[PDB]
């Protein structure tokens, strides 16, 4: 309507040019769109992708451009992420995160390709489209999981009542990829993401996860000893290795949230968060 189609980017996503502020912007074109603008239009947080407008033809959203994503630097060859940088992508996530789990929000789709970054190194999580308040029912066959190498066990495992564990467990696979520059846990179907998940962490006992045998979907796996957390990243220290640990255990319900995890020593201890500005970029 008043935007001018400049690039094309990759639903269908433009670049474009706002006639009244000339401000540069991101356009996607296509009821999944409907629940998307209802939460975005009225949030507002650094850490979460803005949407600016909307309209019907189709429905076209309007987002803050932003020039790469996670997914870009953890690919890129050419990036070697310090400490300080993988403090910062973690800090601005979960500031991110511990507002939308404030406002009873789960994104049910973390993964770094929807952990975009704008030109001065600001992280917002975006692609809201498996966003759900707490409380809105989990349908019975169009249920939607995120990819299956950043989704949580109890979700595998079919489970239809769930919280904000789905979140904290992504953000552990994120963070790992983040150390690894590879995804941690690429499982090649459904079971084998439990078997790949399993012989990393350990088939999990009945006292690290008293419900699981009552999941819906439940299994009996081989029993698993896994890999010491120090033995997979082996250049974390032990307040990040304390986080990770936090992030990925088998209970949801003993699972870190993102408020404990932002107030782990891991945040508040040296090396410092880089900031934004001095974020490494494709180049
Ligand atoms: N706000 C934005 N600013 C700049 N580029 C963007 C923005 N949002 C998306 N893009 C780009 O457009 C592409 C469209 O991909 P997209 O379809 O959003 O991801 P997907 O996971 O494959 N499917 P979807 O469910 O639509 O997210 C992305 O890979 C980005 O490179
Ligand atoms: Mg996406």
């Amino acid at each position: 309507k008043r935007y001018e189609k400049l690039d094309f980017l990759g639903a269908t996503v433009y670049k474009a040019r706002d006639k009244n502020t000339n401000q540069i912007v991101a356009i996607k074109k296509i009821r999944t769109a409907l629940r998307e603008i209802k939460l975005l239009q009225e949030l507002s947080h650094p850490n979460i992708i803005g949407l600016l407008d909307a309209f019907g033809s189709n429905i076209s959203l309007v987002f803050d451009f932003m020039e790469t994503d996670l997914e870009v630097i953890i690919k890129d060859n050419s990036l070697v992420l310090t400490p300080s940088h993988i403090k910062a992508y973690m800090l601005m996530t979960l500031q991110g995160l511990e507002y939308l789990h404030q406002h009873r929000i789960l994104h049910r789709d973390l993964k770094p390709n929807n952990l975009l970054l704008d030109e001065n190194g600001v992280l917002k999580l975006a692609d809201f489209g498996l966003a759900k308040s707490f409380g809105d029912p989990n349908r019975a066959y169009e249920h939607q999981v995120v990819t299956r190498w950043y989704r949580a066990p109890e979700l595998l495992f079919g489970a239809r009542m769930y919280g904000v564990g789905v979140d904290m467990w992504a953000v552990g696979c994120i963070l790992a990829e983040l150390l690894l520059r590879v995804p941690f846990l690429p499982g090649d179907s459904d079971l084998d993401q439990l078997t790949r998940i399993f012989e990393t962490l350990g088939t999990p006992t009945e006292e690290q996860w008293p419900d699981m045998c009552s999941l819906p979907d439940y299994v009996t796996f081989k029993s698993f000893p896994g890999i010491p957390l120090h033995h997979i990243f082996s250049a974390a220290g032990d307040d990040l290795l304390d986080l990770i640990q936090g992030l990925f255990l088998f209970n949801p319900c003993a699972r870190i949230t993102a408020t404990q995890a932002l107030k782990m020593k891991y945040f508040s201890n040296r090396p410092g968060p880089t900031p934004g500005c001095q974020l490494p970029r494709p180049n």
